């Protein structure tokens, strides 16, 4: 895989951005997770999170995987990172998402996902408490 730079042009949730890539304004949902929505328990709290991972950074990039670049609400699909660091495997490791819709063919990070799920679930973090 590769990445691939964007711009961020605004937070919405625990599990979506709107990011300008190939100078196109798109919403992108984070591969491999599902944050609670903002109306329910730790929902805040994922928002907030990616909301602080995206704006503080310097450098945000796009990360496709092998398979469907987009879904069928046209959200771009990716991995996410703020300055190297991907959102979607730190909101699992925080307990702030849950690994999930993890689809054939668009699925590179799923072993290292659950291997932060299994230690935020250790840890009895945020969603595990
Ligand atoms: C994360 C992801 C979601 N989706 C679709 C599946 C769900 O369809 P349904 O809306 O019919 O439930 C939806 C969940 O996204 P959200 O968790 O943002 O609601 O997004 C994909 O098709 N592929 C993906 O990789
Ligand atoms: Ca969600």
């Amino acid at each position: 895989l590769h990445k691939e730079p964007a711009t961020l042009i605004k937070a919405i949730d625990g599990d979506t951005v709107k990011l300008m890539y190939k100078g196109q304004p798109m919403t992108f949902r984070l591969l491999l997770v599902d944050t609670p929505e903002f109306n329910e328990k730790y929902g805040p709290e994922a928002s907030a999170f990616t909301k602080k991972m995206v704006e503080n950074a310097k450098k945000i990039e796009v990360e496709f995987d092998k398979g469907q670049r987009t879904d069928k609400y046209g959200r771009g699909l990716a991995y996410i990172y703020a300055d190297g660091k991907m959102d979607n495997e730190a909101l699992v490791r925080q307990g702030l998402a849950k690994v999930a819709y993890v689809y054939k063919g668009n699925n590179t990070h799923e072993q290292l996902l659950r291997k932060a799920e299994a230690q935020a679930k250790k840890e009895k973090l945020n969603i595990w408490s």
